[PDB]
């Protein structure tokens, strides 16, 4: 309701900064938290434009959400909900789009570029060991944040809740297997699709692109990309496990974070499957902190055992880092 | 006498269909004459055993006299001949728990949540009477008419009911380490496995062959579904522990949150049998008018002696 004198709206204990994403049935707004200061990105949804199909499925998508707990997928802190709006506390990347940054400062250095796709395909491996696919990868869902870390952002999360705009992304990443007409699930799309953007990386550019859907369709379809001269030897092989038109002979992720690319200058530590460390409930400076903003500890205990997503959780888990 | 060549009887039991055949036993449905109740009856050739056979039948008859508990398969009377023996029990028309997860699909955890309580109490009752069973499989878990569970089998070989059909998924892993494979713990990872198919509608360790199953169990590892609650996972990890030491013991796991969610003040707590209640004048009053006299009645009811007035007492309870 108004909160301090003069300052900018409030949702629940969240001061909202600006709107810094519009569209369709949602905005996104940057946020600061009023109990711990921590910066975050918070999505509004209006559920008055949805229907109880959708309705549903957005909660399943918020329930997956929940779930995912990687260091380069965006995380969720707090959910506050309303009569008529539904508003998901998520981690802020301020860096932008990887793809963005890449047209703004040219290609990276093999070494830059190998630290990001190590965590790129570590989080969407992750992803896949849980049975969540996303079939739809565009440059929007890969993010930086301020510190330059990938930040994975909307995996798992259909494109209703994020106007006419949603096919803008789809094609430079989309699997050949798509203008072929066999069928356009599983693991192996995604695949395909993070070679692609390996190749942007340490290009700089689209290894398929076209002025218009023929031309790209063309090119997809036959699957042959320039090596740039800069392009080492071993980035090429890289390549050749990701873009292979035929999509059971593509590598998995598990067999691909192996590659000699992948793990160079990282000796001692070969990538692998991501294993989700247990969550610490019991920080005891962090529960004095709450307790100091008027919480008790029997409430402390509840929603963090609990696991719920409410209040004393978020400012628990933005105490933080995160 | 005969009822016409119409369903043959033995004793006070009118026999109709069969509903399991095996090797040395079978099942028939039976409706109790006097009473109108449905039963089970379990027909065993006694001529076809060997004197080892023939005292592990008796074995398993002692076993069923000294569990009673409201989901445990109870045993009514025995009929003993030369050369058969009718074992005359509880009926359970819902068939095994893990059939109706494929059927039908998982159980909401509310529903989940009361057969398991359930399960629970009947296994630590097995416990608390000193019998373990280390062979835990689908069919031990039967379902009623209303729905509720009754364990059958427990503690019994398999002789008298194909056997290692069902038992490896529900095997506790130290099976897989040349250890020794007894002690309740192992009924408590098979009771870890059977939360698994309650919430989930499948197995938490599988594989197409012996090697595959192994290297799963051995790990430990299985998939939590999205749709389940963090309170249902952190209640799988109490039972589902690698080292049998660290497995949680059933008395303290009748406390957990999850298995007692919606009873604040019902909490699950170790089965108490109560006494027999032997002088329930209303049935008596009701047997003396079926042409029992009413000492002989005494006589069977302290004695527990699973003739034909103990039966009857029991079945006009229900």
């Amino acid at each position: 309701g108004a909160m301090g004198s003069d300052e900018q709206p409030h949702i629940g204990n969240y001061r909202l900064l600006k709107t810094i994403g519009k569209g369709n049935f949602a905005k996104v707004k940057l946020a600061r938290h009023i109990l711990t200061g921590r910066e975050v990105a918070i999505k509004i949804i209006d559920k008055t434009q949805l229907n109880p199909t959708s309705l549903q499925k957005l909660f399943r998508e918020v329930r997956i959400m929940k779930i995912l707990n990687h260091p380069n997928i965006v995380k969720l802190f707090e959910v506050i909900e309303t009569e008529k709006t539904l508003y998901l506390i998520m981690e802020y990347a301020s860096g932008g789009e990887v793809f963005d940054y890449l047209v703004a400062h040219g290609r990276m250095k093999e070494k830059e570029a190998r630290s990001k796709f190590r965590q790129i395909v570590s989080a969407v491996q992750y992803c896949h060991q849980k049975r969540i696919v996303h079939r739809d990868l565009k440059a929007e869902n890969l993010l930086l944040d301020a510190d330059m870390n990938i930040k994975i952002a909307d995996f798992g999360f259909s494109n209703e809740f994020t106007k006419l705009d949603t096919f803008c992304g789809s094609p430079p990443y989309a699997a050949p297997e798509l203008f072929q007409g066999k069928k356009y699930d599983g693991p192996e799309v995604d695949v395909w699709s993070l070679g692609v953007i390996l190749y942007t990386l340490v290009s700089g550019s689209l290894p398929f692109d076209g002025q218009n859907l023929k031309e790209l369709r063309e090119r997809v379809l036959r699957g042959k990309y320039r090596i740039p001269f800069y392009m080492s030897t071993d980035c090429e092989n890289l390549l050749k496990r990701f873009l292979v038109l035929n999509p059971i002979k593509r590598g998995t992720l598990e067999q691909i974070m192996k590659d000699r690319w992948i793990n160079a200058g990282h000796e001692e530590d070969e990538l692998k499957p991501f294993v989700e460390p247990e969550l610490d409930i019991s920080d005891q400076k962090r529960i004095d902190i709450m307790v100091g903003m008027g919480y008790s500890q029997e409430e402390i205990q509840e929603s963090l055992s609990k696991m719920k997503y409410d209040e004393i959780t978020a400012t628990y888990l933005l105490l933080g880092r995160k």
